[PDB]
């Protein structure tokens, strides 16, 4: 490996090797069917709301998030980097296709296939990746970075459904050797979204754009349908020329075909026909090739970049609604842009590394951080784009301000903006995006008072129970499956209006987006603050017993939703404590005395009681009522978590929280799988795992993460980062189950996962407060 020395690849970059077998890799440990699309995965490409592409180590084109809110796990062959190198002198030179791997049927059959093992790796530190190709036949060594402008404060470039290859190529042998790299994609146009005739009417075209010191030679793949479908649009690929490459290409090659109309070209000299053909296809798949070639000297560099757009301005729901993508602000929206989007990229790739670096360097730069840590801290930022992002521009025939947002939950859950998941999962979000962030809130602070008097069959007992109740917060603002942003709680699992962690964490959160954003936003708090009022408000009637505190029921009714609660519980009780000290702070802020006053009693009268109720001398019990209601709760005190972020000081006393949260590393972390593997939600003070139900008996990665953050503010520095650690490890260590890219809600102790690509431990970012 003599190519690493020419590019910068960060020491925390994940990596792996090409075409490595992982033996340890987890499964769902759940009854019910659960998405498992294996470890072959890699950092997504494309922006917020644009649709991803995730490109595997292995190097193929394999997660496919382009239908807003779907998983896709598919490799399309046809879409690569490929390779010829002749080394002057010799008769004949090779060729070969940058995958580990090879298609399962015929087609493409004359491609050079199953890239070996042990010839390259794979890096990643979101948004970017880079491969290596150290191979033993080919002379020259080459490496590429990968990446989309994801960037923090910027909501343009993010939104970019666009990708930049930089490729670097290096000659440290003694001979001249001839080089080319060729990009080849698919027409994928109907690979989604099309009910009948799936490649029909697809031709590509090929643009040359020549000016003073830019050449650009880039392939459009459309369709000759104006229709404006979820359906159409453009993908294209394409070059930008420097000084000692030539560019060729093919405009049409057929995909369901053994692939030699292409391959004979590029196996011979790397040199492809230049062959123009806009005919469009009946049932045949076809694609497009662009390729540069180039002379390498001994001990010659060269850097050439290549792109990739998809123009996909429509998102389509289940429900029916017809919705622009966040870019076509900035591009269009007639889905005929893919080149203007290339080209924006080929001439401004550099400026947009830059930008990526600047953002990056504060926490690289940072020695006292272990690169572990870096690590995880960047590469959990993949969910921000791959999590289904939806980010509107308009419905289809409809103009607004602003611009609705929501990220998934995940795919098996298929709820956008789950406000549970959010309270720990929304850190990126409030910290590099905040614009972003106070739309969502906005959002959920539009549907407080909203009612649905029409009832829904509950799923886990099939009681019958009310949509949605006035002075309740959502569950969560609608699935892809039906109505994003209109059809709010789609979630029918349980109710979530008799729910009492919810209210409360919603109050969080608003104050939580004031405080981090610098204390300064008074008409975000102006415009939230009815809605916050309202959520208390209905909280306080669900005091059966007068002590001040909601009553937790015995049947669902918070987040742990099978773990039952039942009278005052550590969990709702700790966060109801810090959302009414929360509202106090915004009633002085907005001088709302009437509101300061009553939320200080009410907050009062619920300390001392919680304090009394709960506190047991070495922790907070569970809670008062359950059977189980001495188990030691990893999220006991989450209310003092955010009380903490928020600056909200005591709600509890600083010696009895630090006792808690020794109690909890001594024992949810360091009794469970000797602390390499995050914290047990529930264990027993005997030290044996609390095994009243499922959710007990799992470790949740966002809340070990949020866990991890509180410990490091209460100065609890190894505990913090040894409890952050097993979460890390279980994600991306070679001893670990094989998540990277797909991080997953829980494990049991058996590291076997339920829910991969969930939204919560991006709660990592609570580290970074
Ligand atoms: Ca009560």
């Amino acid at each position: 490996d003599k190519i690493s020395h020419k590019i910068d690849i960060p020491d925390s970059a994940w990596t792996i090797g090409i075409g490595e077998k992982f033996k340890n890799a987890g499964h769902p440990n759940v009854k019910y069917p659960m998405i498992d699309d294996s470890y072959v995965q890699g950092a997504p490409l494309g922006g917020f709301g644009a649709g991803t592409i995730g490109r595997t180590y292995n190097g193929g084109f394999s997660r496919w998030h382009l239908e807003i809110g779907k998983n896709k796990y598919t490799t399309v062959y046809a879409n690569q980097f490929s390779v010829f190198q002749k080394v002057e002198g010799n008769k004949d030179g090779v060729a070969q296709v940058l995958y580990a791997g090879e298609p399962e049927n015929g087609y493409l059959s004359s491609w050079k296939w199953d890239y070996p093992k042990e010839s390259g790796m794979y890096y990643a530190l979101y948004p970017n990746s880079w491969y290596t190709y150290t191979n033993k036949d080919l002379p020259v060594q080459l490496a590429v970075k990968q990446f989309s402008p994801i960037i923090p404060y910027n909501y343009k470039e993010t939104s970019y459904p666009v990708a930049v290859f930089k490729w670097t190529a290096y000659n440290p042998t003694n001979k001249n050797v001839d080089v080319s790299i060729m990009f080849t994609w698919q027409n994928m146009i109907g690979f989604f979204g099309k009910q009948v005739n799936v490649n029909s009417g697809n031709f590509n075209k090929i643009i040359k754009d020549k000016s003073k010191d830019s050449e650009i030679v880039a392939a459009v793949m459309g369709n000759i349908s104006n229709d404006n479908e979820e359906w159409n649009g453009e993908y294209s690929i394409g070059v930008k020329k420097v000084p000692g490459v030539d560019i060729s290409y093919k405009a049409k090659f057929v995909t369901t075909g053994d692939g030699s109309d292409l391959w004979h070209e590029f196996s011979k000299n790397g040199i492809l026909d230049n062959k123009d053909d806009e005919t469009p296809t009946k049932q045949d798949g076809i694609g497009s090739a662009i390729a540069v070639n180039f002379k390498l000297q001994p001990g010659q560099t060269i850097e050439v970049p290549f792109a990739l757009s998809w123009d996909l301005p429509i998102m389509k729901f289940g429900g029916g609604d017809k919705w622009y993508k966040m870019y076509t602000k900035y591009f269009g929206k007639n889905g005929k842009n893919s080149f203007a989007i290339l080209k924006e990229a080929l001439n401004n790739y550099q400026k947009w590394e830059k930008m990526i670096d600047d953002w990056q360097k504060p926490i690289l730069s940072n020695k006292s951080k272990p690169d572990w840590y870096k690590t995880a801290l960047f590469n959990e930022l993949y969910y921000l784009a791959d999590g289904g992002t939806a980010w509107e521009n308009g419905k289809v025939g409809e103009k607004r301000t602003n611009n609705m947002f929501g990220l998934l939950e995940c795919f098996d859950y298929n709820y956008y903006e789950t406000l549970d998941v959010r309270f720990y999962g929304s850190f990126p979000l409030v910290m590099l995006w905040p614009d972003i962030e106070k739309q969502v809130m906005r959002q959920f602070a539009d549907t407080i008072n909203v009612q649905d008097s029409s009832e829904f069959k509950v799923g886990s007992n099939g009681a019958m129970a009310v949509k949605k109740v006035q002075g309740m917060i959502p569950h969560d603002l609608g699935s892809s499956y039906a109505l994003p942003w209109i059809k709010i709680n789609a979630y029918d699992w349980q109710n979530p209006n008799i729910w009492k962690d919810l209210n409360s964490k919603y109050v969080l959160l608003v104050y939580r987006d004031y405080v981090l954003t610098g204390k300064t936003d008074k008409e975000f708090l102006k415009y939230t603050w009815k809605s916050v009022k309202t959520a208390l408000d209905k909280l306080k009637e669900m005091d059966k017993d007068n002590d001040g505190i909601p009553d937790n029921e015995g049947i669902p009714d918070q987040t742990y939703n099978t773990w039952s609660m039942k009278g005052t519980s550590a969990y709702c009780g700790s966060l109801w404590l810090a959302a009414l000290k929360a509202a106090q702070e915004i009633g002085k802020v907005l001088k709302d005395n009437e509101a300061y006053i009553k939320y200080n009693e009410w907050y009062k009268i619920a300390q001392q009681n919680f304090e009394k109720e709960l506190w047991n001398g070495e922790y907070y019990n569970f809670d008062t009522e359950s059977d189980h209601k001495d188990s030691i709760m990893a999220d006991q005190l989450a209310g003092q978590w955010y009380a903490d972020i928020l600056r909200l000081g005591d709600i509890l006393p600083k010696d009895h929280v630090q006792k808690a949260l020794k109690k909890i590393y001594e024992f949810n972390v360091m009794k469970f799988e000797n602390g390499k593997m995050g914290a047990v939600n529930g264990m027993r003070p005997d030290g044996i795992v609390d095994e009243s139900d499922i959710q007990a008996q799992e470790v949740w990665t966002g809340v070990t993460y949020a866990l991890a953050s509180f410990m490091k503010y209460r100065g609890m520095t190894e505990e913090a980062y040894n409890t952050a650690y097993g979460v890390y490890k279980m994600t991306y260590d070679k001893s670990g189950k094989g998540y990277w890219f797909r991080t997953p809600e829980a494990w049991t102790k058996d590291g076997n996962y339920r829910a991969s690509m969930y939204m919560r431990p991006l709660s990592i970012w609570s580290m970074e407060v």
